[PDB]
């Protein structure tokens, strides 16, 4: 059975006006800004942007990749597909 989301989990993350996007649940570094309550820090592959999202917008990668893991015109997306498949836990600073 599923657990709660934890840092390192791989997802497609959905925001308004964008396709479901390859992403990970990030850790929060010591001294870094924490997310609001009930929100997780989402690192978006390819763009390397962070947003704060709730579970309603987070689709586990394994289950969802056959639907969402296809090339997209949007800037950073295909780069994001490479990262999530090939080095999803690397530092992208």
């Amino acid at each position: 059975m599923p657990h709660a989301f934890k840092p390192g989990d791989l997802v497609f993350a959905k925001m308004k006006g964008y396709p479901h996007w390859p992403a990970r649940i990030d850790d929060i570094a010591d001294g870094a800004v924490k997310p609001p309550p009930n929100k997780y820090p989402i690192f978006f592959f390819g763009t390397h942007e962070t947003a704060f999202l709730g579970p309603k917008d987070l689709f586990p990668y394994d289950k969802s990749k056959d639907k969402y893991g296809k090339p997209n015109k949007r800037k950073g997306f295909n780069e994001g597909l490479w990262e999530i498949q090939n080095n999803p836990h690397a530092s992208y600073s």
